[PDB]
């Protein structure tokens, strides 16, 4: 409401930058090819904590070729990418016919989504068909079309929307 | 269990369509029980900017757009606003069904305990050190001190419990 917004925010925040949304994956098999193949996005790095039991892979929206190929500066540039999405695995998930992980749109409810802008969603859900991707919400269902989500191997929301024709 | 190699990880990698070429990762999307405290968290505390306020009176909810952008450089006119709202590079949204703020008996699941899923959303800053001492004045609630466990990173919770990490890229690279 009107007074919660803070419209001069303490110049020691000016630098700030959004970098990161973090999931916990089962298995970065199906994870890697989804959000590479389908989405488009690059892995960026991929880091292992053998001691801890899990890995890291970290990707975005950027050309490979502008990633570092030492690994301390890969890390370095890596970490300052605008927009990653973090993925977690947990290692042993994929073997383990017990497990899975929750989507925060069910009870209990928390996160909703993840979303991507796209020059035509319509084109962009045409493929995804096409490639089997599973759908949440076509853009010509629920009445609040061209809007789309679908569903990541997780079973994490993914909004696909185009900026012009949310109006 | 040992984990993938590279060569596995990588090998389950594709170069990306070129029909995704222009797609961009613009929106992480968080349910929130009292926009008040979650606006002053984010804009006072964290210092992002609220880019636009949607209403759905209808619905019983609002959503709330912010994101680390120069207040100057949002559009008047509320079609240029929309556009240029959805078209900008990680955003958050935060989602409040109304009244969900004076029910004490309502609130909403971080991912960090059962059943997981989400982890939390990560801001760089130049300095962690100096980025949580002045939380640390504002009162703010850590998950992880960055002098506590991994040195110079550290871990806070939004008024939801949300985990926001935070940690400076330049000296990442240290463990
Ligand atoms: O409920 C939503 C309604 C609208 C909307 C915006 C402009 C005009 C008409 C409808 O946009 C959205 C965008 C999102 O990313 C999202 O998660 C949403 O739940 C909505
Ligand atoms: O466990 C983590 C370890 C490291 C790390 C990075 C470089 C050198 C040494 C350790 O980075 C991280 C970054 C994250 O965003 C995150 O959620 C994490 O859990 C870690
Ligand atoms: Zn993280
Ligand atoms: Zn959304």
């Amino acid at each position: 409401t009107a007074f919660s917004c803070c419209s001069d925010p303490d110049p020691s925040t000016k630098d700030f930058l959004l970098q990161q949304t973090m999931l916990r994956i089962k298995d970065p098999k199906k994870s890697l090819d989804f959000y590479t193949r389908v989405l488009g996005l690059t892995l960026l790095q991929k880091l292992d904590f053998p001691a801890m039991k899990f890995s890291l892979y970290f990707l975005a929206y950027e050309d490979k070729n502008d990633i570092p190929k030492d690994k301390s500066e890969k890390t370095a540039w890596t970490f300052s990418r605008k927009a990653t999405l973090e993925l977690t695995h947990n290692w042993g998930t994929e073997d383990d016919e017990t497990q899975s992980y929750h989507n925060g749109n069910s009870d209990p409810r928390g996160f909703g989504h993840i979303g991507i802008a796209v020059p035509d969603v319509y084109s962009a859900c045409k493929r995804f068909e096409e490639l089997g991707v599973k759908f949440v919400k076509k853009p010509d269902d629920g009445k609040m079309k061209g809007l789309a989500f679908i569903q990541d191997p997780d079973g994490y929301w993914i909004e696909i929307l185009n900026p012009n024709k949310i109006a």
